[PDB]
Formats: structure tokens, sequence, C-alpha cells
């Protein structure tokens, strides 16, 4: 089936489009190398992560200097930050004693982690937007089992903490991890929503990690029509924005962990089709992972999401992206695709018009093939993965060639 999109708002990617960084991994002269490859993007929407038990060490002993100088660097690059706390501490994790993972309980009492984002709230005033918690539909960030009661009093808790604060200033509640599915079947949206959590009126977000860019397997490509789902139920919920603040494919070669293997060539072809596919969906804002690869503090798998290397130099994704934003420019308004003839089965197809006018289509189709655009004489094809530009001409209609990955057509 082809699968055609069209965005319900128009995008500027400045206010639309950021990315997860790592910045207190690196040095600063590292860390500003990597913001100024993100600027030269076009972009200034960062998502830091921040962990509990890194930043209090014992009761009330806090290693704040390297966040203190990080976030006055931030506001000196006019970057707009999100920061998420997330783990517990040690002196108030629920983790027993023998547990390996001592950070990774939900806190024995959630007013002493409002206390302390309230804290980091009122220390850095320039921070955009405060998130409570990551994934706490997943193990990993909640342990034992999740716990939909437990975290809306984590959230309510740390709701007010923040709005007395600062009440204007944004409230994100966690990124649930996929679509918000938990272990036990039910999803944390419609647990939170039973709850009546939307009544704290908190920014609602998930992470949809599929194997593919469209979907988690060939036959079943329902990343959208599942997106789309969640999505119009949010909005039926009264949330107040949507945003996605962790999507994206590693490069890394292995062996193999959850993601199956696809370099560097692979990262850049499907954080491509996700783009195209994600900011033509009902989406506030979204936050590509990550700015940069990591060392081997990181797992294997993660050391290899990065736009860019190590060196803040970019990847294939990194020229990709930019050869994109490049022919896109800074702002796009929703569109219909050209009228096309034999377009091939399982193509997906989303228009957008540009500043200057001309219309934009973003299309591609795991069969390739050919396709038909009758009523065009002229029109240029941009490949972004190879920076191919190819002016196509015809006295009676275009024919266009379809690739596996997303092509773009500038068109009048
Ligand atoms: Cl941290
Ligand atoms: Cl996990
Ligand atoms: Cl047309
Ligand atoms: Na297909």
């Amino acid at each position: 089936e082809i699968q055609v999109l069209k965005a319900p708002r128009a995008v500027v990617w400045k206010d639309f489009l950021g990315v997860n960084a790592q910045f207190l991994w690196f040095s600063p002269e590292r860390y500003n190398k990597q913001i100024d490859r993100l600027q030269d993007l076009g972009l200034e929407w960062v998502r830091l992560d921040l962990h509990w038990d890194r930043l209090e060490t014992a009761e009330d002993q806090y290693q704040l200097a390297s966040l203190d100088q990080l976030v006055k660097d931030l506001e000196a690059r006019q970057l707009k930050s999100v920061f998420y706390l997330v783990g517990s501490a040690r002196f108030i994790t629920t983790a027993p004693f023998y547990s390996p993972f001592q950070d990774q309980y939900p806190p024995r009492d959630p007013e002493v982690f409002a206390r302390r984002m309230a804290m980091l709230s009122q220390r850095y005033p320039s921070v955009a937007a405060w998130q409570v918690w990551n994934e706490p539909n997943l193990i990993g960030f909640w342990r034992p089992k999740a716990d939909p009661e437990g975290y809306a009093k984590l959230l309510q808790a740390s709701t007010i903490a923040l709005r007395m604060v600062d009440p204007e200033k944004p409230v994100v509640s966690a990124g649930m991890a996929f679509f918000s599915e938990m272990p036990d079947g039910r999803t944390m949206f419609d647990a939170l929503g039973h709850l009546g959590v939307e009544s704290l009126g908190t920014i609602a977000t998930y992470h949809p990690y599929t194997q593919l860019p469209e979907g988690n397997y060939p036959w079943n490509l329902d990343f959208v029509s599942h997106a789309n789902q969640i999505n119009r139920a949010l909005r039926n919920a009264g949330v107040p924005a949507i945003w996605s603040t962790e999507w994206g494919w590693s490069a890394y070669k292995g062996p193999k962990e959850l993601q199956d293997i696809i370099g560097v060539e692979g990262q850049a072809d499907y954080v491509l089709r996700r783009l195209a596919l994600m900011s033509a969906l009902d989406y506030d804002r979204i936050f590509l992972f990550t700015l940069s690869d990591l060392d081997q503090r990181a797992s294997v798998r993660d050391r290899d999401y990065g736009l860019l290397d190590l060196d803040a130099n970019p990847k294939p994704v990194y020229l990709a992206l930019q050869r994109f934003l490049k022919v896109t420019g800074p702002k796009l308004r929703p569109a219909d695709p050209p009228v096309t003839e034999d377009l091939p089965d399982g193509s997906f197809s989303i228009g957008w018009t540009r500043e200057d006018g001309r219309n934009v289509w973003l299309f591609w189709s795991a069969r390739g093939g050919n396709v038909r655009l009758p009523k065009l004489k002229e029109a240029t094809l941009h490949d972004p993965l190879s920076g191919k530009v190819t002016p196509l001409s015809g006295s009676d209609g275009l024919e266009v060639p379809v690739k596996s990955s997303l092509q773009m057509l500038v068109w009048e």
C-alpha cells in the first residue's frame, strides 16, 4: 500500500528538530565544537540527560561545577535546552542492598526528587524546559516492575515543585520507551490516563524505536498508523504538546544487540527516512538520538548513534541531513505530492512547499522502480545520501527513478 503523508502544520526546523546531547562526557573545547556543528545545521534545541546519583553523591552533597559551567556555555551559545533528571541518589533509592543497579529504582519519597528538580530549575533559570525521569515503562529505568501509580505521584510532586519555581516554564513528562508499552501488556499512556494524569498539563513524549524507518518488519510498516493513533489519543486527552524526545539508529558494527547492523550508511538512510515521516506527523518537536558518538563508558551499540564522530566531525548521517536541510530550506508548509502514474507499491510520498514557493516531494519505496509525473516538464532530483543532483526534463511528463532510500524532487 502507498502511504501519503501531509503534515498538520508548517515545520520550522530550528523550532522542530533538536538533538539529544551528552555534553558532560566531553571537555568544553570538544562540546563547543559539537555545538558549532549543530548550529551549522540551523538547529538550536538540545536535550541533556542528568543522573541524580552523579549530581548528589551523598545526601545534600553535590557535584555541580561542570553542570554550572555547561549551563553558562549553553546560554552563551544561545541554545534552547530541555534537561531531564533520572535515577535515584544512593541515600533515597528503593533498590535492595544487593542490587547492582542502585539508581534504576525509583525514590522512596517522590517529594525528595521533586525538591532536587526545583533546586536545579532555580539554579539554572536559562533552561527552557524540565523533564521528569525517563522511560518508566522500561525495567532499566524503573525496577523491579513498571508502576503507573508511582510514576504519577513522582510526576505530580515534580510538576508542583517546578511550577512553584517558575509557573510559566514547561514541565515535560518522561519520554516513554517505544509507544509506552509495558511488559504486563498495558501501556503507560493508558494507565496514566486512567489515573487522570492529563490534569497536570505536562508535555507528553515517547521514543518510538522500530527496526526499520517505517516499522519493525518489511511486511508490516505500521509506524505511521501507530504514531497517528497514539498522537490522536494524546490530543484527545488534552495534552499541551507532543514531543518525541529520543529516536534514531546506531552505526555500530556489532555484535548485534537488539538493533540489526546497518553501519554508517544505513544510519544516514534510516535517519533521513524517519525524519521525513516524523516531520509530517503530529509532533510539536522531536530530538534525534544523538549529537555525538560516545566513548567506552557507553555500551557498544550506544557508542555510535552520533551525527558526529568522537572528534566532533560529521559522519555520513550528518552530511546527508545537512544536504536534506539545504534542499528544504528552513521552513516547510504542508502541500500535496505531484500527480503520479505507476508510483510503485509500498511507496512513501510526502509533499511540502519551501520558502521560495517551490514544491518538495519526499519519496521512496522498498521495491525501487520508476514513476511517471505526467503534468511536469521540469524538476530537479536530489539524492541526499550521495549528493547527486539531476535536472529532469520532458516534453510530455517526467520519469523519475524511485529508490529504497529517500530522494527529494524540487518542482514548480
Ligand atoms: Cl549527570
Ligand atoms: Cl530495560
Ligand atoms: Cl503535478
Ligand atoms: Na514496502
